[PDB]
């Protein structure tokens, strides 16, 4: 072993390396439909895919946001499909804490700055959650509200479809040309109930006006650099400069497109490309690292699975950026912006902030009303 | 009065926990579930049977707050069903943000332990159940998330037959008690920790649920057939079974399972079928479910949640013992959470298999067998 991947092991002892985002439990979906009883051979080493337990471990991951991704809605009739993607949201976060709760010695639920600590002190791999989209919460904020009791810690604003509150980059035209005046109302609940705001997936202009509205700092959960390589899912030098002042991190992708226009071509050298880029000119403090393992079929020369994460260290390392700053990289920017969603969230809950409501049918016509009324003054009168 | 003194020494010394109170509809009929600046009438309800001051006035010291959502009316099904699933995590919604917005009434439980510290704090101890597996929306993944938010009973069935059970109130009957996924489902609850809840369901349901549950269930508000022959109340037959079982019938509040006819109905009535109960399968099995906010009117002496401390008074005037009006209040309800916890951590020591959702396949075999190519290119690296 060299000195650099000597240190490089030091370093991931030292601070969690904490993933932006992983589809390891849609693979689960994809080949097991989420039954995982006997299946521990099978998760420890998977026929398929980029993760698995010992690949985990071996990697020397500290952290990871594991992605309760739904796909879009398909059925014509838009009702069904928005409320189906609720369902499936449901199967997706039942799915993860059942791998978490089946496998204690190697992850661990984490919610928190101060649960991924304590789960990293313990040898474990800190296990968060995400959504990626949302048309997985059917229109309902109740619903989203739900889903952060259930531990799910970001919410991509998009996927690959519109939804009534944001434009996803992938689909033209655009809907709302950005946000809309839902999604622009959701960023203020999403601030007040310390949902942390994930800008992949969404329009150039939709994170523009997200990291201007938004009153704590965002991520990227996984996009790279636009000026190296452009593209729809990869994020402009206006955007850049938001995030710095939006206190935000970017998660580097090693999507395979995001980083070449020949995807066969793409590489560990050009991940870590797009790390330096970020660092020197915005700040390594808001840069990270966002796999997407297993939102892809194939990745970089080097960055092929979970187990290479040791390689990106010693890699930036080798580039001459400063151990403090790998760190940053590693998981302390992601661990302090998720600290500031809480600081935020704790912030305008103790002022009492309103929270955004959910639209509903009247269920009482107005002569049951009436009935109401009548009945309780007869009780007033006894 | 000596035994007013006696009941509100009681109600300090245990906390009496009802069974069932639908004040979250209530709250989503009058406020579309929007309590922001609604303070004053919350605790000064213009409507129902429940508000915050009523709610101190009767020193209740526990409640299931009901998540209730109407059975499906659409005639689309799959839209129907999921609704109901999106309606209950509204209901859910409402109900977690009414305890966190009122913290010096209300606290949080969804245990025997947490109901006690609450208790022992001053505060009512909240806990939720859901009224009909209609609100699950045939997902069981949705179910063990239901009680991932606090949710520790499921009532089978409302008013309508689901994939599960058979309601009591609709004929004719769909599955003659439980369907092969009721009888599997009865497993699950069990290896969860979900208390089961036999009211609104059918007398064949409750016999074959009583008779395979492993764990003690409860009628969260039903009351007994021999005094008043309703499709809702509990027979002799379900009591007996309810006493092998280990289980507590929460005596309801419902005029029209009291009496024959319900303008009738009264707080002497109620005692009636508490005592009947207490009498042929003991004090231990028996509690209390009103059924608050599930009926437009109370009966007489029990119009509303500040009413308690003259059902506690009227039982001990009859001559039940303090000892036995605690566990009526009560001890028998938090026993039987306590027993379901203790077999879902035993199920779970064991190591035994959750229920799974049958889900479609979503990979091709094309995509399968570029996925294992893909694998065995990186096992060669
Ligand atoms: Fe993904
Ligand atoms: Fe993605
Ligand atoms: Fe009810
Ligand atoms: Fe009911």
């Amino acid at each position: 072993p060299s000195p650099i991947e000597e240190q490089a092991t030091r370093l991931l002892k030292e601070v969690p390396l904490i993933d932006g985002h992983n589809d390891f439990p849609y693979m689960i979906r994809g080949w097991f439909r989420n039954d995982i009883n006997g299946q521990d051979a099978h998760l420890y080493d998977m026929p398929i895919g980029q993760t698995d337990l010992q690949r985990l471990q071996k990697g020397l991951l500290g952290g990871q946001f594991w992605s309760a991704f739904v796909p879009c809605p398909k059925n014509p009739d838009k009702e069904v499909g928005s409320l189906e993607a609720l369902r499936q949201t449901l199967q997706q976060l039942d799915v993860i804490h059942r791998l978490i709760e089946r496998h204690p010695t190697i992850l661990q639920f984490a919610d928190s700055a101060a649960s991924i600590w304590s789960s990293f002190r313990a040898g474990r791999v800190a296990s968060l959650i995400g959504i990626e989209g949302l048309h997985q919460i059917a229109d309902s904020v109740s619903a989203l509200r739900m889903l952060h009791r259930l531990g799910v810690r970001y919410v991509t604003l998009t996927h690959n479809c519109h939804n009534a509150f944001a434009d996803a980059a992938t689909v033209s035209p655009e809907l709302h040309g950005g946000l809309s005046r839902k999604g622009e109302r959701l960023i203020r609940e999403l601030n007040r109930m310390g949902m942390m705001i994930d800008l992949s997936h969404t329009s150039h202009e939709a994170q523009t006006q997200a990291l201007r509205l938004s009153r704590a700092p965002v991520i990227y959960s996984h996009s790279s650099i636009y000026s190296l390589r452009a593209h729809a899912r990869n994020v402009t030098d206006e955007n850049l400069h938001l995030l710095h002042r939006n206190r935000g991190v970017v998660m580097i992708c090693f999507l395979r497109e995001l980083l070449a226009s020949e995807a066969d071509q793409a590489t560990l050298a050009h991940v870590i490309d797009h790390i330096i880029y970020a660092g020197t000119r915005i700040g390594y403090e808001h840069v990270g690292i966002g796999s997407d393992f297993d939102g892809m079929l194939r990745g970089p020369d080097g960055l092929h699975d979970v187990s290479c994460y040791p390689a990106l260290v010693a890699g930036l390392l080798e580039r001459g950026v400063s151990e403090e700053d790998v760190k940053r990289v590693m998981g302390l920017n992601v661990i302090r912006v998720l600290e500031e969603v809480e600081r935020v969230a704790a912030e305008l809950q103790g002022a009492g902030e309103e929270c955004l409501c959910d639209e509903l049918d009247e269920v009482w016509n107005e002569d049951i009303k009436e009935q109401l009324t009548r009945e309780r003054e007869r009780v007033r009168k006894l």
